């Protein structure tokens, strides 16, 4: 088999000419010269089943990405695996070759206004679609924003993704989350697990805020620092707001803290778009339930060279697990994982 940087890479016949790409947040990415339909690929290494939970993030992902088919979202391509369950170490992803990501690009690269308007189409456009099917991503964030030599944006990474449900949303004071730091909504601390569409919102709040920038906007060094960023920037909230959080360690938190008036977002970007710190405002709200929706955010007038309802799909149906997945042993998930991949097999 074809060797590594010192593992192995047995992507077989098909893919030839292994280069080293990085590590993604699974294991090992080589890209690949795809010797059928004569492009470079990327392949994805993941050795999940000595892992319960590697193994119910790799399933989720695959299955997701399976069943959605989205200009805006990556595909795969083919899955690569032993022909039996027995000799199943690893699997391989394929994907289109991607050149950069928005992480990497922010770090190097100043935007123009066309360019960041442009990004936030693409997202959002790609976001439509994700929760037409009722699904939250749950992780947006520059590094899981790819994009192409051409400015074509993909999102990535539904290893965090779950159904929405908004009725089991509630839970106490400075509740434990997984998803990444300085994008997470000021509710997940509060009072929220993060299962309503609101949370993705504010992630690409976050994320139109970087891209004027080229710093993120909210970049809290452990869980509570995160809030007092979010409060030095929002301000203190209104009466109102605290009136929807009934949790009472939460309240009481939020009304020990010195008063915090709001910092205009054109004192923090006085170079931008006036339309687009209008939008921003709109995504960066406080209250969840006043957040604006994917739907309203591509009719904002900053979109408008781009907004167009009949080029923006919705899904054929509601995303669903057939079983839990949740409460799983790696064994059953082995199998279907398995299961899954076996119509990439000749
Ligand atoms: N589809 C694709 N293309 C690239 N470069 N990908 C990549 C994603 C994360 C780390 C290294 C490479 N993924």
């Amino acid at each position: 088999p074809e060797m590594v940087r010192g593992q192995v890479f047995d992507v077989g016949p098909r893919y030839t000419n292994l280069s080293y790409i990085g590590e993604g947040a699974y294991g090992m990415v080589c890209s690949a010269y795809d010797n059928l339909n004569k492009v470079r690929v990327a392949i994805k290494k993941i050795s999940p089943f000595e892992h319960q939970t590697y193994c119910q993030r790799t399933l989720r992902e695959i299955k997701i990405l399976l069943r959605f088919r989205h200009e805006n979202i990556i595909g795969i391509n083919d899955i690569i695996r032993a022909p039996t369950i027995e000799q199943m170490k690893d699997v391989y992803i394929v994907q289109d070759l991607m050149e950069t990501d928005l992480y990497k690009l922010l770090k190097t690269q100043h935007l123009s206004n066309d360019h960041i308007c442009y990004f936030l189409y693409q997202i959002l456009r790609g976001l439509k679609y994700i929760h037409s099917a009722n699904v939250l991503h749950r992780d947006l964030k520059p590094s899981n924003l790819l994009l192409n030599t051409t400015c074509d944006l993909k999102i990535c990474d539904f290893g965090l993704a779950r159904v929405a449900d908004p009725d089991h949303d509630h839970t106490g004071f400075l509740t434990e989350y997984v998803a990444t730091r300085w994008y997470r909504a000021p509710e997940i601390m509060l009072n929220s697990k993060g299962y309503t569409k609101s949370i993705d919102i504010w992630s690409v709040g976050c994320i139109l805020a970087e891209m004027l920038s080229n710093r993120p906007i909210f970049p809290g060094k452990h869980y509570l620092d995160q809030l007092n960023h979010i409060l030095g920037i929002l301000g203190s909230p209104s009466q109102e707001d605290l009136n929807c959080i009934i949790n009472l360690k939460a309240r009481n938190y939020l009304l020990s803290l010195p008063h915090k008036n709001k910092v205009p977002w054109n004192r923090l970007f006085p170079n931008a778009d006036s339309k687009a710190l209008d939008l921003l405002d709109k995504m960066l709200t406080f209250n969840p339930h006043k957040r604006i929706e994917v739907e309203q955010a591509l009719a904002h007038p900053y979109l408008e060279q781009y907004y167009d309802p009949s080029d923006e799909p919705i899904a054929e149906a509601p995303f669903k697990f057939d079983m839990e997945l949740d409460d799983l042993p790696k064994e059953k998930l082995k199998e279907l994982i398995f299961e899954e991949t076996a119509r990439f097999q000749p």
